[PDB]
DNA sequence: GATCACGCACG
DNA sequence: ACGTACGTGATCG
């Protein structure tokens, strides 16, 4: 059963052909400044394993890596590219990435190794990485014989699988999505991750000290009000204090006991002074544990930068996610948490942070796809969309829209984008299912094109088996035919939501590609640092701000052409906090 | 130790 | 609600 290959002691010319499957193996999950443990090459001339110390010190091999005209097929080329950037080596000419190809074909498969991608096409002559390396405490790089055969079998699988994957992408009309959107984006994300974001660790440490003082104060107040010390971060110990010792009403249970979620606590606050203190404690504790201590653990002590990893092949809608650290959920909604952003600073002297965000991209995308006359007109007038929605559903003039009305119309707009249901809206607004249904009925009377879209997309999902986004991303929805109401309804909400969230994802990905090309043409030093779903965050010399104020919004607004305008707001300042 | 349950940060 | 990451404490095994 063994797979033949040359365990090479030196790089030869036949290893440097102009098309190859290439494996540059990085086993550590976080590949930043991580070891490359081995290299495999499969091409017309055979199969090869190279020790990294050998290949990466060889000038011909390094030149071949960096030659755009020598084409490589890979799995997770970003991982390799970034590990190589940390070694000062450029990887070019990646023409096929099996991880991104598998992801586009079916995001639900959760493909995260070559074996899983291969199994999609009945190819099983390669082991799962977890089988080779083990998992958790028992994870380890095996001896050279085992390692080499594994890397060669992965390269061989990539070599074999490129054509059937490209053929299927082409049938799905996704070949341009791979080659013109996701692959070029992978290189851009590699640059962003490698650059990292500078952190003002002294400021974080000072915030930490202040938080600890406040946590101490509130913690003691809680014990005082409870008449007893207990573990406040234990929903089970906390439940006993609240619902047994203090006799608060049980408005909601969980699988294993009493609910103490913030929405339940907010309702209990009027009964006892301890409740507001628990909420405050939770707010502070979240900032302290997750943000202060968490960021300080992953900042690089030499450069004081954090280097996130954007998972490009995870979400079911086509969004990125971000890990270790997650830089897409830094606090902003509450002022106390928002100050954490004062610790994210430019990487060079006399540079600034510049942030640009789409205004209501999801609702604008919905206006476009539904071709709803009223909603399109609203965005063509650049109206406040929540005030307009309130005017329509409550049948009042602009003058007559009260703050509570705008708040409830806003909630309907979110429900509409998420996939509307009377239960979901009733829970959000703390009203009855009947009252929620009335709001939804009035919404659909005012936006009949949106109503027709929502009916039609559920039917299309049933008929075709999947739904698609503007640039032809797809998501299969087999549960749409379930005879279980809850299972089927969740799938219907995915059918409604995915073309909106996913098309917004497509647009900003295209904007990033367009933006980097414009930045290069203009030879600006500005560069991307982060993407947070509908916003791009850059840093640049202060002398580039005026040019960015015109360039970045224009590129983001013109990335696609819709039946309504796209609108982009922007701000800049000395820290991420100030870019407001 | 690993995994689950719960809670909560973001768009 | 739709889409994510992850920290703490409880429980599985
Ligand atoms: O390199 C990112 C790429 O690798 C995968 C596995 O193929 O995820 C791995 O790397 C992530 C980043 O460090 C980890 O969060 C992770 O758990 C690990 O499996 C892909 O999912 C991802 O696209
Ligand atoms: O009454 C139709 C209305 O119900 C929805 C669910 O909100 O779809 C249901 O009705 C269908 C056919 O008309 C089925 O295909 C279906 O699976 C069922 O859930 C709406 O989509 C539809 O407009
Ligand atoms: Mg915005």
């Amino acid at each position: 059963a063994k797979m033949a290959f040359t365990l090479a002691d030196r790089v030869t010319e036949e290893m440097l052909a102009d098309k190859a499957a290439l494996v540059v193996e990085v086993v550590e999950e976080n590949y930043h400044d991580a070891p490359i443990v081995g290299i495999a090459v499969v091409n017309e001339h055979g199969r090869f394993f190279l020790r990294p110390e050998t290949a990466l010190a060889d000038p011909q091999f390094v030149a071949w890596l960096g030659d755009e005209t020598k084409k490589k097929s890979m799995f997770d080329s970003k991982r390799a590219a970034v590990a190589l950037k940390w070694k000062g080596i450029e990887l070019c000419g990646v023409s096929f990435d099996l991880l991104l190809a598998a992801y586009l074909l079916d995001p639900a498969q959760g493909v995260d190794d070559v074996a899983a991608a291969a199994k999609m096409k009945q190819y099983e002559a390669v082991r799962p990485d977890e089988a080779v390396y083990g998992k958790g405490a028992k994870r380890a790089v095996p001896d050279e014989p085992v390692l080499a055969e594994h890397l060669v079998r992965k390269a061989a699988a990539i070599w074999e699988l490129e054509r059937p994957f490209l053929d299927e992408l082409r049938r799905n009309e996704q070949d341009r999505l791979l080659v013109e959107l996701e692959q070029p984006l992978s290189s851009i994300l590699a640059e962003m991750e490698f650059a990292g974001v500078k952190v003002d660790t002294k400021r974080l440490e000072q915030m930490g000290k202040e938080l600890a003082e406040q946590l101490g104060t509130v913690e003691q107040r809680i014990y005082e009000l409870a008449g007893q010390e207990f573990n406040i971060n234990s929903p089970k110990q906390l439940g006993v204090i609240l619902f047994e010792k203090l006799q608060l009403p049980v408005l909601k249970k969980t699988k294993t006991g009493y609910s103490t979620s913030a929405d339940v606590l907010e309702k209990l606050a009027p009964y006892h002074e301890i409740v507001e203190n628990i909420l405050h404690y939770r707010q502070l504790g979240k900032l302290q544990s997750t943000y202060i201590e968490g960021l300080l653990k992953v900042v690089r002590p030499d450069t004081k930068k954090v280097h996130t990893i954007f998972n490009q092949a995870l979400t079911q809608t086509g969004r990125l996610s971000s890990t270790e650290p997650n830089l897409q959920n830094i606090p902003i909604r509450l002022e106390e948490g928002r100050k954490i952003r004062q610790a994210f600073v430019p990487s060079e002297s006399d540079w600034l942070i510049f942030a640009a965000d789409y205004s209501q991209i999801e609702l604008r995308v919905l206006a476009h796809i539904a071709e709803d006359d009223n909603l399109m007109e609203a965005f063509r007038r650049d109206l406040d969309i929540h005030t307009k929605t309130a005017m329509d559903i409550f049948q009042v003039s602009e003058d007559e829209v009260t703050p509570n009305m705008r708040r409830q119309a806003k909630a309907v707009n979110f429900g509409i984008v998420y996939g509307i249901s009377d239960y979901g809206l009733a829970q959000n607004l703390n009203i009855s299912r009947k009252e929620a249904a009335e709001f939804i009925e009035r919404y659909f009377e005012s936006f009949p094109g949106v109503k027709r879209y929502m009916e039609n997309i559920v039917q299309e999902a049933k008929q075709k088996g999947y739904v698609t986004t503007l640039l032809h991303r797809r998501r299969y929805l087999p549960d749409i035919t379930s005879r279980n109401f809850n299972v089927r309804s969740f799938a219907e909400r995915m059918a409604m939501n995915t073309p909106i969230q996913g098309s917004a994802a497509d647009i900003i990905k295209k904007a990033m590609i367009d933006l980097n090309a414009r930045l290069k043409e203009e030879r600006l030093q500005a560069h991307l640092l982060l993407q947070v779903h509908d916003e791009l965050i850059l840093e640049a010399p202060k002398e580039e701000m005026e040019r960015l104020c015109r360039l970045v919004p224009e590129v983001m607004e013109q990335a696609v052409t819709l039946r309504v305008p796209l609108k982009v707001d922007y701000h800049y300042g000395s820290t991420w906090y100030d870019a407001k």
